[PDB]
């Protein structure tokens, strides 16, 4: 009843060009079985959205990676929000929701926007830059660690730790084993900065500890929630911003439209998240026998969702393979959907908007002038290097 495919969604050939195999997965049926890893797969928008919005049947407490927390030990203490189900998820979710709230965005926007304009002005003085190292990575590093209230010492551990986290959502392949092997120094740094004394006042981390008074979280829960922001809020935005610049470099017509109306900056970034969703796949675990698209899935089974595929499903999107900054992107799953939908999505959109805004107002052309190198990760999609020439407006 369920088609069995040998496609390995965690192979380098899949990372290099996943779109053909993703059509193969979508067109094989609403639910496939991946013999490579003994997990169910759903690649269409309909089933991806259904799974995300049924948290009771497709839980997150048994891990959102391949590993089933009920069968193996998590490589680190489980996240109190990402790897938890309602009701345990509810109160930690509400705290991070308030820490990263609309009101909070107003306190940091000016500094985030100024930092983005300064970076673009700096990059235009150099002309030929690497849109990843010098922009996609440089800008988020200049605003997010400071917004967290982190000290200057040891920030080099942040990106290695984030890449570890997302590699660990994948199967026990080379990418995962190597990341966990080299991980000890990054865990020590991250865990230490999660302690209240090490977080500068007024920052995201200090605000998390400040919510230990309300009865929503206890003091011993705050460090892990700071750990959540250091795990989820840097590497994702880096790939998101890189994807946006990548799209603008490949679709010059859309850059010209963005220039003519910089107020499209926010939707241009949202479209980039749909087009090259930074998080390509993650898992749920069934808590019971469930019928999904005509297929019966047993209890305790891992279900792999193809978020990027769902964002290019022609059953849902018109011209899904076109980057369109005026597209109505509402409904894309680049940030997830349901109770776990990225609680830091307002920070991500703020960084992306103000950066694309700076580009829209200051840059006339973005031309690739060097070898493009991809960055391989079990669950993240992004570039290693994007050599571009920036022409001032
Ligand atoms: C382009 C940027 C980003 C993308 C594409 C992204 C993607 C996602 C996705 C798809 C989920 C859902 C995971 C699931 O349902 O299992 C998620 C959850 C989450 N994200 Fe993001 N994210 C981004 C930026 C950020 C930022 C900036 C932060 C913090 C500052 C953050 C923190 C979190 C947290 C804490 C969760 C867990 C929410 C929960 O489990 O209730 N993310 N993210
Ligand atoms: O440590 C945490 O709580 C945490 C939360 C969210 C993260 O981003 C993801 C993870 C899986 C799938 C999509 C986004 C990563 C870590
Ligand atoms: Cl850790």
């Amino acid at each position: 009843t369920i088609p069995h495919l040998a496609i390995d969604p965690f192979s380098l050939d899949f990372f290099d060009d996943p779109y053909p195999d993703q059509q193969t997965l979508r067109d094989a049926g609403p639910v496939v079985y991946l013999d490579k890893w003994n997990v169910y797969g759903v690649a269409r928008y309909a089933e991806v959205h259904a799974v995300l919005n049924d948290p009771t049947t497709f839980c997150s407490s048994r891990g959102v990676g391949l590993s089933d927390f009920k069968k193996e030990k998590p490589w680190r203490p489980p996240s109190l929000i990402l790897e938890a189900d309602p009701p345990a998820h509810t109160r930690p979710r509400a705290v991070l929701s308030k820490v990263l709230s609309p009101a909070t965005m107003k306190t940091i926007r000016d500094g985030f926007a100024a930092a983005a304009d300064a970076k673009v002005d700096e990059l235009l003085q150099r002309g030929c830059i690497d849109a990843i190292a010098d922009l996609a990575e440089a800008y988020p590093l200049s605003v997010f660690p400071d917004a967290m209230g982190l000290k200057q010492e040891g920030r080099e551990h942040l990106l290695p730790y984030a890449g570890l986290v997302f590699n660990a959502f994948g199967p026990p392949n080379e990418l995962r084993q190597t990341a966990i092997e080299r991980s000890a120094p990054h865990q020590a740094y991250v865990n230490e900065q999660c302690q209240r004394p090490n977080l500068a006042p007024g920052g995201f981390g200090a605000c998390i500890h400040a919510f230990t008074d309300t009865g929503e979280i206890t003091p011993d829960e705050a460090p892990l929630l700071v750990r959540s922001l250091l795990s989820a809020g840097l590497d994702t935005t880096v790939n998101g911003i890189g994807a946006a610049v990548y799209c603008l470099a490949r679709f010059p017509g859309e850059l010209q439209r963005l220039r003519s109306d910089p107020t499209l900056a926010r939707n241009a970034f949202e479209e980039a998240v749909r087009f090259e969703s930074p998080v390509q796949t993650f898992f749920r675990t069934t808590t019971r026998e469930v019928e999904l698209g005509g297929a019966v899935i047993g209890e305790g089974e891992k279900v792999l969702m193809f978020l990027g595929s769902a964002n290019r499903d022609p059953r849902r999107w018109s011209d899904p393979d076109l980057y369109d900054i005026t597209r109505k992107t509402s409904g894309h799953v680049g940030f997830g959907s349901g109770v776990h939908m990225c609680v830091g999505q307002l920070v991500a959109r703020l960084e992306g908007e103000v950066m694309l805004s700076a580009l829209a107002r200051k840059v006339a052309a973005i031309d690739i002038d060097g070898p493009v190198k991809r960055r391989f990760n079990n669950t993240l999609r992004g570039l290693e290097s994007l050599p571009v020439k920036l022409t001032p407006a």
